[PDB]
């Protein structure tokens, strides 16, 4: 199946998932000074305040760490959003060196590592239902470089020992997502895609400017994690990230000028 090497990588998912070439596909590259400041857009609106965390798993392609969702406790408004959109889960993809990492770029940089806050409107009930609607999920997304360490990433961190492998699960309560946010909420935002297969164009995609700094240590744990399952030869997770893709006919909005 698809994953991240020379014989499964993105250059190959189009076998599978023809939508690999489709219109609207991410991530892309933000060329700052074409993307078109738009005042009609609202600030984004993150209520976080009653998040309730689950569990954290390593699927095989990146760690999740998992939100209920049963109810509107943890929820992104406004921006460019219509209605309401529950979190379910965010992740991280990450480079094998600090030069490269993230999936968005701005104006070709690349940076370490980059967050995905995926949610789901709450039109459609289920995520599952909401995945088939080109308005179904939003996704924040967020840069990582290096520099200082961030305290509130770091109870994520602690945690990755005991889900090395793929399948692997742990119980993560009480993880308050508020800590990963950066100061400004400025953002630009596109139509585009899930990064990973099936790469369903359902995504409106909310990219924050301002990054979040994390310390070299803190992602080389993250380097440490393995894509194959336990008792299975070792492949470190590293470089889950998919290259930039052609924009074709959209333009990237920016919610300050
Ligand atoms: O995060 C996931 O992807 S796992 C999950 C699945 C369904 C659900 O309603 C809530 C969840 O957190
Ligand atoms: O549900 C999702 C899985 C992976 C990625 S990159 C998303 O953006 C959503
Ligand atoms: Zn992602």
């Amino acid at each position: 199946h698809w994953g991240y090497g020379k014989h499964n990588g993105p250059e190959h998912w189009h076998k599978d998932f023809p939508i690999a070439k489709g219109e609207r596909q991410s991530p892309v590259d933000i060329d700052t000074h074409t993307a078109k400041y738009d005042p009609s857009l609202k600030p984004l609106s993150v209520s976080y305040d009653q998040a309730t965390s689950l569990r954290i798993l390593n699927n095989g392609h990146a760690f999740n760490v998992e939100f209920d969702d049963s109810q509107d406790k943890a929820v992104l408004k406004g921006g460019p959003l219509d209605g309401t959109y529950r979190l379910i889960q965010f992740h991280f993809h990450w480079g094998s060196l600090d030069g490269q990492g993230s999936e968005h770029t701005v104006d070709k940089k690349k940076y370490a590592a980059e967050l995905h806050l995926v949610h789901w409107n709450t039109k459609y009930g289920d995520f599952g239902k909401a995945v088939q609607q080109p308005d179904g999920l939003a996704v924040l997304g967020i840069f990582l470089k290096v520099g200082s360490a961030k305290p509130g990433l770091q109870k994520v961190v602690d945690v990755l020992d005991s889900i090395k492998t793929k399948g692997k699960s742990a119980d993560f309560t009480n993880f308050d997502p508020r800590g990963l946010l950066p100061e400004s909420l400025d953002y630009w935002t596109y139509p585009g895609s899930l990064t990973t297969p099936p790469l369903l164009e359902c995504v409106t995609w909310i990219v924050l400017k301002e990054p979040i700094s994390v310390s070299s240590e803190q992602v080389l744990k993250f380097r440490k994690l393995n894509f194959n399952g336990e008792g299975e030869p070792e492949e470190l997770m590293v470089d889950n990230w998919r290259p930039a893709q052609p924009l074709k006919n959209r333009q990237i909005k920016a919610s300050f000028k």
